[PDB]
Protein backbone atom coordinates (compact mmCIF):
# COMPACT_ATOMS: atom_id res chain seq x y z
CA UNK A 1 0.00 0.00 0.00
CA UNK A 2 0.90 3.61 -0.11
CA UNK A 3 3.11 4.82 2.74
CA UNK A 4 1.06 5.83 5.77
CA UNK A 5 2.23 7.84 8.78
CA UNK A 6 0.24 7.55 12.02
CA UNK A 7 0.50 10.95 13.68
CA UNK A 8 -0.78 11.43 17.20
CA UNK A 9 -1.79 14.84 18.52
CA UNK A 10 -1.34 15.38 22.27
CA UNK A 11 -1.54 18.32 24.67
CA UNK A 12 -3.56 19.79 27.50
CA UNK A 13 -7.30 20.33 27.27
CA UNK A 14 -8.36 23.27 25.17
CA UNK A 15 -5.08 23.86 23.34
CA UNK A 16 -6.57 23.10 19.90
CA UNK A 17 -5.58 19.50 19.15
CA UNK A 18 -8.91 18.83 17.45
CA UNK A 19 -9.17 22.16 15.66
CA UNK A 20 -5.68 21.59 14.26
CA UNK A 21 -6.66 18.11 13.10
CA UNK A 22 -9.89 19.30 11.47
CA UNK A 23 -8.17 22.28 9.83
CA UNK A 24 -5.54 19.96 8.35
CA UNK A 25 -8.02 17.34 7.12
CA UNK A 26 -11.21 19.23 6.28
CA UNK A 27 -9.81 22.74 5.65
CA UNK A 28 -12.28 24.29 8.11
CA UNK A 29 -11.89 25.92 11.53
CA UNK A 30 -14.26 24.58 14.22
CA UNK A 31 -15.47 26.71 17.12
CA UNK A 32 -16.14 23.58 19.21
CA UNK A 33 -15.36 19.87 18.90
CA UNK A 34 -16.87 16.93 20.78
CA UNK A 35 -14.35 14.07 21.00
CA UNK A 36 -15.52 10.50 20.50
CA UNK A 37 -14.06 7.12 21.43
CA UNK A 38 -11.93 7.10 18.27
CA UNK A 39 -11.12 10.35 16.47
CA UNK A 40 -8.84 9.49 13.55
CA UNK A 41 -8.82 10.84 10.01
CA UNK A 42 -6.90 9.95 6.86
CA UNK A 43 -5.77 12.21 4.02
CA UNK A 44 -3.27 11.92 1.18
CA UNK A 45 -0.68 14.66 0.89
CA UNK A 46 2.57 15.30 -1.01
CA UNK A 47 5.61 16.20 1.11
CA UNK A 48 9.01 16.82 -0.50
CA UNK A 49 7.62 15.40 -3.74
CA UNK A 50 6.63 12.09 -2.13
CA UNK A 51 2.97 11.19 -1.77
CA UNK A 52 1.86 9.65 1.47
CA UNK A 53 -1.14 9.12 3.70
CA UNK A 54 -1.51 10.90 7.01
CA UNK A 55 -3.61 9.06 9.59
CA UNK A 56 -4.17 11.64 12.33
CA UNK A 57 -5.06 10.30 15.79
CA UNK A 58 -6.55 12.91 18.15
CA UNK A 59 -6.25 12.19 21.88
CA UNK A 60 -8.85 14.83 22.81
CA UNK A 61 -11.22 13.49 25.44
CA UNK A 62 -8.88 10.72 26.60
CA UNK A 63 -8.11 10.88 30.30
CA UNK A 64 -4.58 11.82 31.38
CA UNK A 65 -3.62 8.23 32.13
CA UNK A 66 -5.61 5.54 30.43
CA UNK A 67 -5.36 2.36 28.42
CA UNK A 68 -6.66 4.05 25.28
CA UNK A 69 -4.15 6.89 25.54
CA UNK A 70 -1.35 4.35 25.87
CA UNK A 71 -2.73 2.42 22.89
CA UNK A 72 -2.71 5.61 20.81
CA UNK A 73 0.89 6.30 21.82
CA UNK A 74 1.88 2.72 20.97
CA UNK A 75 0.32 3.07 17.50
CA UNK A 76 1.68 6.52 16.72
CA UNK A 77 4.86 6.89 14.72
CA UNK A 78 5.19 10.64 15.36
CA UNK A 79 3.72 13.10 17.84
CA UNK A 80 2.58 16.70 17.81
CA UNK A 81 2.91 18.07 21.34
CA UNK A 82 0.60 21.08 21.37
CA UNK A 83 0.36 23.98 23.79
CA UNK A 84 -1.52 27.27 23.41
CA UNK A 85 0.57 30.45 23.30
CA UNK A 86 -1.97 32.24 25.52
CA UNK A 87 -1.95 29.53 28.23
CA UNK A 88 1.22 29.16 30.24
CA UNK A 89 -0.01 26.05 32.06
CA UNK A 90 -0.40 24.18 28.77
CA UNK A 91 3.23 25.03 27.91
CA UNK A 92 4.42 23.93 31.35
CA UNK A 93 2.61 20.62 30.77
CA UNK A 94 4.64 19.81 27.64
CA UNK A 95 7.29 17.86 29.56
CA UNK A 96 4.53 15.55 30.81
CA UNK A 97 3.44 14.63 27.29
CA UNK A 98 7.03 14.06 26.22
CA UNK A 99 7.66 11.81 29.23
CA UNK A 100 4.54 9.77 28.47
CA UNK A 101 5.58 9.26 24.84
CA UNK A 102 9.10 8.28 25.83
CA UNK A 103 7.66 5.82 28.34
CA UNK A 104 5.29 4.15 25.91
CA UNK A 105 7.87 4.02 23.12
CA UNK A 106 10.57 2.93 25.59
CA UNK A 107 12.89 5.31 23.76
CA UNK A 108 14.42 8.76 24.00
CA UNK A 109 14.39 9.22 20.23
CA UNK A 110 10.78 9.51 19.05
CA UNK A 111 9.70 11.71 16.10
CA UNK A 112 8.06 14.76 17.64
CA UNK A 113 7.24 18.41 16.95
CA UNK A 114 6.46 21.08 19.53
CA UNK A 115 3.44 23.13 18.43
CA UNK A 116 2.48 26.51 19.84
CA UNK A 117 -1.11 27.03 18.73
CA UNK A 118 -3.55 29.96 18.90
CA UNK A 119 -0.91 32.40 17.68
CA UNK A 120 -3.74 34.62 16.41
CA UNK A 121 -5.05 35.41 19.90
CA UNK A 122 -4.07 38.66 21.59
CA UNK A 123 -3.03 37.66 25.09
CA UNK A 124 0.23 35.83 24.47
CA UNK A 125 1.93 34.51 27.57
CA UNK A 126 4.62 32.24 26.02
CA UNK A 127 7.40 33.62 23.83
CA UNK A 128 8.66 31.92 20.70
CA UNK A 129 12.13 32.07 22.27
CA UNK A 130 10.88 30.12 25.28
CA UNK A 131 9.30 27.47 23.06
CA UNK A 132 12.43 27.27 20.89
CA UNK A 133 14.59 26.77 23.98
CA UNK A 134 12.36 23.89 25.10
CA UNK A 135 12.37 22.37 21.62
CA UNK A 136 16.17 22.71 21.52
CA UNK A 137 16.42 20.84 24.82
CA UNK A 138 14.38 17.97 23.35
CA UNK A 139 16.12 18.05 19.97
CA UNK A 140 12.86 18.66 18.07
CA UNK A 141 11.39 21.37 15.82
CA UNK A 142 9.06 24.11 17.04
CA UNK A 143 6.21 25.30 14.83
CA UNK A 144 3.82 28.14 15.64
CA UNK A 145 0.27 27.60 14.44
CA UNK A 146 -3.24 28.94 14.35
CA UNK A 147 -6.03 26.51 13.53
CA UNK A 148 -8.15 29.63 12.93
CA UNK A 149 -5.99 31.64 10.52
CA UNK A 150 -4.37 28.45 9.10
CA UNK A 151 -0.86 29.74 9.84
CA UNK A 152 1.62 26.91 10.25
CA UNK A 153 -0.94 24.07 10.24
CA UNK A 154 0.39 22.20 7.21
CA UNK A 155 3.94 23.01 8.32
CA UNK A 156 3.43 21.37 11.71
CA UNK A 157 2.12 18.08 10.32
CA UNK A 158 4.47 18.01 7.32
CA UNK A 159 7.46 18.77 9.56
CA UNK A 160 6.44 15.83 11.72
CA UNK A 161 6.46 13.56 8.66
CA UNK A 162 9.94 14.83 7.79
CA UNK A 163 11.01 13.91 11.35
CA UNK A 164 9.63 10.39 10.90
CA UNK A 165 11.37 10.01 7.57
CA UNK A 166 14.74 10.98 9.09
CA UNK A 167 14.60 7.88 11.34
N1 LIG B 1 -8.46 31.66 18.22
C1 LIG B 1 -8.19 30.36 18.16
N2 LIG B 1 -9.00 29.48 18.74
C2 LIG B 1 -8.62 28.21 18.56
C3 LIG B 1 -7.49 27.75 17.94
N3 LIG B 1 -7.42 26.38 18.00
C4 LIG B 1 -8.48 26.03 18.68
N4 LIG B 1 -9.25 27.10 19.07
C5 LIG B 1 -10.47 27.07 19.86
O1 LIG B 1 -10.11 26.53 21.13
C6 LIG B 1 -11.18 25.74 21.66
C7 LIG B 1 -10.62 24.36 21.94
O2 LIG B 1 -10.20 23.71 20.71
P1 LIG B 1 -10.15 22.16 20.59
O3 LIG B 1 -9.62 21.86 19.25
O4 LIG B 1 -11.45 21.50 21.01
O5 LIG B 1 -9.02 21.81 21.66
P2 LIG B 1 -8.61 20.35 22.21
O6 LIG B 1 -7.18 20.48 22.59
O7 LIG B 1 -8.92 19.32 21.20
N5 LIG B 1 -9.57 20.29 23.54
P3 LIG B 1 -9.93 18.95 24.48
O8 LIG B 1 -8.66 18.10 24.63
O9 LIG B 1 -10.46 19.50 25.79
O10 LIG B 1 -11.02 18.16 23.73
C8 LIG B 1 -12.26 25.72 20.57
O11 LIG B 1 -13.15 26.78 20.93
C9 LIG B 1 -11.48 26.08 19.30
O12 LIG B 1 -12.31 26.80 18.39
C10 LIG B 1 -6.61 28.71 17.32
O13 LIG B 1 -5.55 28.47 16.73
N6 LIG B 1 -7.05 30.01 17.49
NA1 LIG C 1 -6.13 21.64 5.59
Amino acid sequence: GGTEYKLVVVGAGGVGKSALTIQLIQNHFVDEYDPTIEDSYRKQVVIDGETCLLDILDTAGQEEYSAMRDQYMRTGEGFLCVFAINNTKSFEDIHHYREQIKRVKDSEDVPMVLVGNKCDLPSRTVDTKQAQDLARSYGIPFIETSAKTRQGVDDAFYTLVREIRKH
